[PDB]
């Protein structure tokens, strides 16, 4: 039993961040996509002839069980296609637990509807770097061995917007053992004083991508955890270094004188010659009237009458 | 001569905000990617030995001339091998004018930089369009006719943060004549009563991209305008509603009530059970020190000696 803490895994952060306890229909989840995927759940169940406290079992379930998006590959656990098609074919994040009535493994398919996912804010020192490290640093609620992990990214044509996961849209970028080491002092996981951590490099994505980690246990049950990480990096701002040309060493003078270990916590954009925030708000406007299929196109300067 | 004024032209942006007629080295430009663009072509003229004078002259050129980002054809402008490798084979943002000395068309290479260039933000009604249509205007300082337009979008693989434009990253999405009409009262333009517009679908992109626009008059002479015009799509927030779940029509009751023409111009995600203003600070520096290349591996729990 276990989880992603860095990235933190999906499920994971919205078990945290809390707010699903009480009112019963969700409202009071902050962050809008842990709040529809917990009311997909809940309204599911309603649509379905449950009680509120069924819908909101169901819903709080999916949430409490954070450290259990498992599914059973049984013996056959190293069978790549055993996995991809009978195991987890389909609901990815929710470890293909679609069953509300029968727990273990519950509903936890409100975690694969797609939207808005707040990921993991990655920084680039350098938006030129092909691929970027990240320590990985999976919390195990319960210590098992022997395992092995396998993580995957999804693929660039993936809209996390609009795209439910798919294995058709994962590439493996490590598969093997990783050993269980002590936590830091700043580890992100309380739940255990051990913690699995590896380094992989993260091909750098332009877009919001997922990462994929199946925790599977090497023995006959063949218990394995799935879990989704969203993440985007996030792109240094100013001119590309490499396009930078750097003025030769001088020394200047003249009468007017325009001539020549802890760290920090838009009318900067106005000049002497430019009301950049007046201009921007009517630019603003011009978008939005200009741009989709309800743009002005004739109706401000045509006028018509029935004969 | 003119410039694309919707979606605004890159360079005529930067012409726009101004803070470039002095100080001359630039420092009054207030957008890092106008202000790189200035200074490189500065840098450059200081580099071949010119004074700041002509290196001011040069760069202050390369902004006051928005509207003759142009390149001349000659008789053969409808031969596509001529324009792409001998009209604008390289420097596509600056219509190839890479010559500081020599005026028409100067050195507009600045512009072709590559970087954090502001886009023009489009918001999408919703995220699973394939094609925004967008009604191009382009504003004409001085009228010619015969003329007809052409403009490409780049390639979905193109990454402005560091790829210069070029022919092989261009798709055409236009081509033909577009008729003179009156300017909206809602215009962009205000150098002319005139201007061109058309709609055309914009395919949708996940990442900021590049609208490249060539305005060709038909003629012996054969000159041609060029510019770049960055672009992003701003996706809608919250779940993709095709994945929503509706609850039943229902009325409940009981003594819990938890229990069931103009618009508007992080401590939020905070709940009653979760401070997530102080965990996300502890997630923020956990990202810091667990990804990238000087990352903690070994220094906060490993000592060594020398024997």
């Amino acid at each position: 039993h276990g989880y992603i803490t860095f990235p933190i895994a999906r499920q994971r952060r919205c078990n945290v961040q809390g707010g699903f306890w009480w009112p019963p229909d969700g409202s009071g989840i902050p962050d809008p996509m842990c709040r529809a995927a917990y009311q997909n759940v809940y309204n599911k169940v309603l649509q379905q002839g449950g009680t509120i406290d069924q819908a909101a079992s169901a819903a709080q379930y999916m949430f409490q069980q954070d450290n259990e998006y498992a599914a059973l590959a049984g013996p056959n656990y190293l069978d790549q296609n055993h996995i991809r098609n009978n195991v987890v074919p389909n609901y990815l994040c929710a470890a293909h637990a679609t069953t509300w009535r029968i727990r273990p493994f519950g509903d936890k398919t409100g975690m694969d509807v797609s939207g808005s996912w707040t990921p993991t804010v990655i920084p680039l020192q350098d938006n030129t770097v092909s691929t970027v490290p990240i320590e990985f640093e999976f919390c195990p609620t319960a210590i098992h061995e022997p395992s092995f992990f396998e993580i995957y990214i999804t693929v660039p044509s993936f809209n996390v917007y609009t795209d439910q996961v798919t294995w058709q849209q994962l590439i493996n970028i490590f598969t093997g053992p990783i050993p269980l080491v002590q936590r830091r002092p700043d580890s992100q996981c309380n739940a255990n004083n051990l913690v699995y951590r590896t380094t992989v490099g993260i091909p750098v994505r332009q877009t919001q991508f997922v990462l994929y980690v199946r925790w599977q246990r090497n023995d006959p049950v063949g218990e394995g955890f799935y879990n989704c990480a969203d993440v985007i990096f996030a792109h240094r701002l100013g001119i590309n270094e490499e396009d930078k040309i750097r003025p030769p060493k001088m020394k200047c003078k003249g009468n007017d004188k325009d001539c020549y270990h802890y760290h920090k916590c838009e009318r900067q954009y106005n000049t002497k010659d430019f009301n950049y925030v007046e201009w921007n708000d009517d630019y603003s406007d011009y978008i939005e009237n200009h741009t989709g299929i309800n743009r002005d196109m004739c109706d401000s300067t045509t006028k018509c009458c029935y004969k």
